[PDB]
């Protein structure tokens, strides 16, 4: 008998067809099963079976039914209309085009707003198989984990890297190599997607190579039907118990979001929602009350005291201090710019970001008190003996660092003139030495986080009116848009 | 590469020309063939639901495919402007329209320029200075 | 005894405070320190080169700047 079966029989198996392959199989096969399992006998004994799983035919007939699909991610996804609208065009096409083509998406927006799952339910319509396959520091691995050479692999984080290219590339991909295996291998049918947050890290070459969808973020609005409508039943059901063992009112899921989520994703707004899932469990158990009703003044006995202050019920008005509106990879922000006067000369010396790109803008919002001055309210003997500090707090995201032009204006002129920057007003904008305020980037996720953060007042570019537009109907309802062209329309609204 | 056919999809001259005057200022076409493909994608989705045999892109059509006008392309809006002027510039990228600005402060004859630190441009700049320093 | 405990000992000094730091082992009782040299405007500091500490020290800094 001997082992020189168990697996030769299985070898000629149905499974393992192509023949480029098989001669390097029955190779290092009828190698030495001579002599016993000496220390050589034991290398080349598994290289064997890592080559008997990966797959060669094992296609999953993939049903292509868009009246499905499109509403099974209405299934598992609240919002991401306009998201979605792009993922079935990805279908449609597909279907048409029998094999799939190069371009293949990356989804990107802040963490925690779905990118993943909207990958494993892409691959839930299409029947296919699922595998995440981290980029943090390999596909080789990859289809094991699927043992059907018709997957979805999403590279997850394509932007912690420190090339690949040929994975990817449309003409080269269907011939795959692979070091320590070295074989080509055909990857033709293998839906490939994305993630990412910091678009820059991306490899220029690669993201050319790739098709991009924006995840956006959330409305209070939108937040708060997610944890109704998918988010908490999760929770309950994982945490195993009822729903008939716990239920939050709304206010007080309003309440968890304010107070103790400023992200623009889910995700905290989940690991809270969790938290009550438990601290109810134990109840359950004990107690054993079959019902739980976390409200607005319940909420402390669950997930702490608050966490993030919301809005400026709190706050009193400051000096030369003012909060601009910023990009960050992960969302709306609000990074407030500071300055100080110390007596000197005209040299101005700024903190934070070492940045070149803004002594530009700021030697601007500068050179521009420099002139319009008596007609300021300033004391023109200034430039001259007096030293200006700036801080501008890191955060804003390369494109949009000149987008803090009005900010550091209004505060270098509040700091001069002892006025004060009202407390409820957010500003962007880009300033020029006329006093010209130019057009600024993403003003829809800067007025989402101007509004997460609860504030009334948010003066921005006359120039990107257009863009309010587009601005869910929720936030812009709460928010009263100052349009602006030169600064002195800024100073006028920000200061008191 | 969509898939589809010829008798699938055409797209009038005038929105051709649109695509182009309003959604992108390149002097290649890479932005242009991205905003076809937008068009040949949102084309096919109609194909296989509807399944309609044909779609035409018209210059009213046009924002039911690739979104809003995304660059103006006219002087409608822009009114002008005072010690302000819009040079044009060779990029590496082709013909652009850089604009540039001056400020008046108070002070001494001394003059301090902005942007790109600029040797090369100081004696320029010192020159229609010295320019105006004379026929004044 | 090892350690001492409280102020029976210890005596008031200059440009020499004690802040309390969240050290991976607990609170801790860390002493900072200040210098006079005749010089220019700039500040040198010791200890963890630190790229985050100069941020705030040279706005202690940047605040005597002003109210003086
Ligand atoms: N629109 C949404 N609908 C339902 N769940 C969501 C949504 N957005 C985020 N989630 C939460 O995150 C998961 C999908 O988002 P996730 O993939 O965690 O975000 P990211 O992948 O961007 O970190 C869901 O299972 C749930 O945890």
């Amino acid at each position: 008998t001997g082992e020189v079966q168990t697996l030769t029989e299985k070898i000629e198996e149905a499974g393992m067809p192509d023949h480029v392959k098989e001669t390097a199989l029955k190779e290092l096969n009828r190698y030495e099963k001579i002599p016993s399992s000496s220390a050589e006998s034991s290398v080349i004994r598994n290289y064997i079976d890592w080559l008997v799983a990966l797959p060669w035919t094992d296609e999953t007939d993939d049903k292509l039914d868009l009246k499905e699909a499109g509403r099974l991610l209405d299934e598992e996804h609240h919002g991401l209309e306009k998201v979605k609208e792009r993922i079935l065009e990805y279908l449609a096409v597909q279907k048409l085009t029998k094999s799939l083509k190069g371009p293949i998406l990356c989804l990107a927006g802040p963490p925690g707003v779905g990118k993943t799952s909207l990958a494993k339910s892409i691959a839930k319509s299409l029947g296919r198989k699922f595998v995440r396959i981290s980029l943090g520091g390999r596909i080789i691995q990859g289809m094991k984990k699927a043992g059907k050479l018709n997957p979805v692999f999403l590279l997850d984080e394509i932007d912690k890297m420190s090339a690949m290219l040929e994975v990817l590339d449309p003409e080269q991909n269907s011939s795959f190599s692979d070091h320590y295996i070295e074989e080509t291998f055909d990857l033709s049918k293998v839906l490939f997607i994305a993630t990412a947050n910091n678009l820059a890290t991306i490899p220029g070459p690669l993201r050319d190579r790739m098709e991009i969808i924006n995840i956006a973020g959330y409305t209070e609005i939108e937040k708060l039907e997610i944890v109704k409508d998918h988010l908490l039943p999760k929770q309950i059901k994982e945490h195993g118990l009822k729903k008939s063992n716990l239920q939050l009112r709304d206010q007080a899921i309003l309440d968890i979001i304010r107070y103790y989520t400023r992200e623009a994703g889910v995700r905290s707004l989940e690991r809270q929602l969790a938290a009550i899932c438990r601290k109810a469990a134990k109840a359950i158990v004990a107690e054993e009350r079959k019902r739980i009703t976390v409200t607005e003044k319940n909420l402390q006995d669950f997930i702490g005291k608050r966490i993030f202050r919301y809005g400026q019920a709190e706050t009193e008005d400051q000096v030369g201090v003012v909060t601009g509106l910023a990009y960050t990879t992960v969302g709306g922000d609000t990074l407030s710019i500071e300055v100080s006067l110390s007596p000197g000369k005209g040299k101005l010396i700024l903190t934070g970001k070492l940045g070149d790109v803004m002594r530009e803008s700021a030697q601007a919002a500068f050179s521009y008190v420099r002139s319009k001055t008596e007609e300021l309210g300033i004391e023109p003997d200034f430039h001259e003996k007096y030293d200006i500090h700036i801080h501008v707090p890191e955060g804003a995201v390369p494109k949009d660092g000149p987008a803090a032009g009005i900010t550091m204006a209004t505060a270098l002129v509040s700091a001069l003139t002892g006025r004060a920057v009202s407390r409820e007003v957010g500003m962007t904008g880009e300033i020029t030495l006329r006093g010209r305020v130019l057009p600024i980037g993403g003003l829809k996720e800067k007025a989402l986080g101007a509004h997460r953060a609860g504030l009334t007042t948010i003066i921005a570019p006359k120039d990107n009116e257009k863009d309010i537009e587009d601005i869910p109907e929720s936030v812009r309802e709460g928010l009263t848009f100052i349009l602006a062209s030169h600064l002195d329309e800024v100073l006028e609204h920000a200061l008191v």
